[PDB]
């Protein structure tokens, strides 16, 4: 079976929790931490559970 899943393009690693996916951007999301320390932050980005 095909699953899905968010991979943070910050750490490489999964987003578990809140994901924070560019609004902007096509296709770009970040966990908590690398939200966290300001990567990508000028783009406006969707914080959804
Ligand atoms: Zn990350
Ligand atoms: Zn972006």
């Amino acid at each position: 079976h095909e699953e899905e899943d968010v991979i943070c393009d910050g750490c490489n690693g999964p987003v578990v929790g809140t994901r924070y996916k560019c609004s902007v951007c096509p296709d770009y999301d970040l966990c908590s931490v690398c939200e966290g320390k300001g990567l990508h932050r000028g783009h406006t980005k969707l914080a959804f559970p």
